[PDB]
């Protein structure tokens, strides 16, 4: 027998020979895209194989054999339906239906306290898919580039865990959420900021990752970091945000001097240093489709899921998925952890970091903040995502009355 | 052939005739107890054949086929390895491990409020396994009766939201822990008490239940819910601790007027009659196995694995283990859901009701507690569970580094 011939003949259809564009539309309704870094080989030899025989274009088993050899492990997986999501097509009919239903919710005010998000449409709406299998799917804004901001404190937390273990880090800064009025103290009991997902346990974490080096390789560091989290997707830099933020960010300073006085840091920190390293983090640039890949790899327990690359200790994505499910979303995190259940960071660019561990990570950016600072169409996507599918940390895989489970088919 | 011959060869081992005791034993090694109600056609009918005779006694193919065939769906799942954890007999030597691992850890004090708590042997420890497919394992002291106390707060929520929904409940209690200190708060700002986990969210939790009927009815409707939580297993009631606890509860009386003062009990509520009925619902008694089906219709979605009864709605369910996760385990709360990740209620009688969602419930019981109320021997073998195993609720199913899963075959 043969991987390549009898998924040739699965495609096949009794016929002799597939049409090139019929096996893109197959391999594309599994839910990868074409430009996938793990299916580069086999695009390559079918781009190469449309050059040298126009005489086509049509693949006989053999042919159609030497273009998928390279990758046939992830194209039978794909198409013998093995995927964490069998029908994808499906699901992300649910998800535009999710989108366009959160689309209506208009309420909310753009962050305005600095001028690079004042500058931000109210309108901008976007949501991107990005499966533990590298399935993608996209409706709205999702390529308009926005900054991390606060999205970012659980990717460098995790960062910070990975180099340097969960014990380590957490003599610095704890692991609880601080209670709905205790929201405005710098640090708890033990003199250490609360969870790393507050702003005050964000900068002391910021002033773990790569000691002894300057800003300038820590920045790189980190940005390497983000790209293999990205699958090296779009991560940029918005240099205006950070000259803003580091300008008007009176209160972070506070911190800073506080953190400093009470000896937070580690030894030999420049802590006005950090916190230029720290605005520089919130300032970095991501889209939905990047940042939903990011999340795709906290999902996936540490790999990228579009290049199969181990980015993140297992430890790391654990406890950053832990703090996430806890500390994430603000004021609202005891609710969110109540109602949605599942992992996410919200920032002031109207970003929303989603995780459902084992199958998918999800960006969800929409500018407009309600009262508690957290994007008004993220929140309302993010209920109408658990009240459709068993997602929620806490709904059982085999009774979930009447909610839709997209890992199973019939 | 058919379905009961097919397993019929399994057990045979070519042989012509399965002895009886070769059937039992084959059948214990899945993990199901002989007195698993789902079985009991197959043991009455087992129990009339060893009557026919005083031989052996030998089951041919046909007389096989007579006693399995009303419960052969459960006993092909249980033989041909479909069972959550498929091999349990090396798992159980695992929890094995880990309970003669805690036994060393002789820490702790019992609890000496009253003198029913005072008697207990610090040196009782039993722990209990039930799974979502009623695989059952127990190891120390698992059929000691001990009270429930504050381990009845999430079933006594589970029943509340169960007949009135999360809306109404949570008119009353809320959803959230208060932060480690605001513990001596009796309400959150919005004059709720914080959570169900709290004595004062369980007091007002208790005057939701069952309303307008007197107490001795709505002890005897719990004990029924209990029951059926429990596939009918050992659940009684300690007077002894119950008139102790009613007579030593002023912090909890202080907690009563409080709320009545601040109107947070529903129209109607004889508050010092809700409190007499407070104190026998902590009196309710369990053993390790009783108690650890409880967990585990928690974990099997509100489905007694013992019974297959639908026994609480997924909504009361998914709410009960949520606010087990973050609220469960008094100010190790925040602690237990970092390096645990597992739903868990502590008692003061030394117990902790464990929830593994989709594979398992326990319970663990040590009287003497750490100081925070904990059972120490409990505590202990819950880091090591998860230590071991990839059952943290961030844990990757997939990637999960050297950690076990017994959910897998590979
Ligand atoms: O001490 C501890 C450890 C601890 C914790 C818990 C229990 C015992 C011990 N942590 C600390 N972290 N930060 C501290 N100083 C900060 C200075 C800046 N902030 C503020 N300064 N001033 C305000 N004022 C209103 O916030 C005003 C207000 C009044 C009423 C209602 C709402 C708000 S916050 C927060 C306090 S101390
Ligand atoms: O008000 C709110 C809502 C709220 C929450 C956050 C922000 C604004 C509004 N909830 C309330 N719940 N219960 C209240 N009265 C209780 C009477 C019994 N307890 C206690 N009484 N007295 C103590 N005394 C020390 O606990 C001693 C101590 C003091 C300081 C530090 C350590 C120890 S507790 C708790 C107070 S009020």
């Amino acid at each position: 027998p043969s991987l390549e011939d009898l998924l040739f003949y699965t495609i096949a259809e009794g016929q002799e020979k597939i049409p090139v564009h019929k096996f893109i539309t197959a391999l594309k309704s599994t839910g990868l895209r074409t430009s996938d870094p793990r299916l580069k080989e086999c695009m390559d030899m079918l781009r190469l194989t449309l050059q040298t025989t126009s005489d086509g274009v049509m693949l006989d088993k053999d042919l159609f054999k030497k273009c998928v050899q390279s990758n046939i492990v992830l194209l039978t997986q794909a198409f013998r339906r093995k995927f964490v999501i069998p029908d994808f097509m499906s699901f992300t009919s649910h998800i535009d239906e999710l989108y366009e239903s959160a689309k209506k919710q208009s309420g909310g005010k753009v962050a305005d306290y600095i001028p690079q998000l004042a500058k931000f449409s109210p309108d901008l709406w976007g949501v991107s898919v990005c499966t533990a299998d590298g399935q993608r799917h996209s409706t709205g804004d999702t390529k308009v580039p926005f900054c991390l901001q606060s999205c970012v404190k659980p990717l460098k937390y995790a960062i910070a865990v990975n180099d340097l273990g969960t014990e380590y880090v957490h003599r610095y800064v704890g692991k609880e959420p601080s209670g709905l009025r205790f929201n405005k103290l710098f640090l708890n009991e033990d003199d250490k900021p609360h969870n790393p997902m507050v702003n005050a346990g964000a900068i002391v974490v910021t002033s773990l990752i790569k000691q002894g080096v300057n800003n300038a390789e820590k920045f790189d560091y980190v940005m390497q970091f983000l790209n293999k989290m990205a699958g090296n997707e779009y991560v940029g830099f918005s240099n205006a945000t950070f000259q803003s933020e580091r300008e008007s960010g009176d209160r972070n300073f506070a911190i800073g001097y506080y953190l400093k006085e009470k000896k937070c840091f580690p030894e030999g920190t420049d802590m006005v240093g950090i916190l230029d390293f720290y605005f520089q983090l919130c300032s970095i640039e991501v889209t939905c489709e990047s940042a939903s890949v990011m999340a795709a790899t906290l999902a996936n327990g540490g790999f990228c899921p579009i290049t199969g690359e181990r980015v993140l200790s297992p430890e790391a994505v654990r406890n950053t998925l832990s703090l996430m499910h806890s500390c994430g979303m603000y004021d609202f995190s005891g609710q969110f952890a109540f109602h949605v259940g599942l992992p996410a960071k919200s920032g002031v660019a109207g970003g929303i970091l989603l995780v459902v561990p084992n199958v998918m990570g999800m960006m969800c950016w929409s500018p407009p903040l309600d009262k508690m600072g957290n994007s008004v169409k993220g929140i309302h996507f993010c209920h109408d995502l658990v009240s459709l599918c068993n997602f929620h940390n806490y709904d059982n895989l085999r009774h979930f009355a009447k909610k839709l489970d997209p890992r199973r088919e019939g």
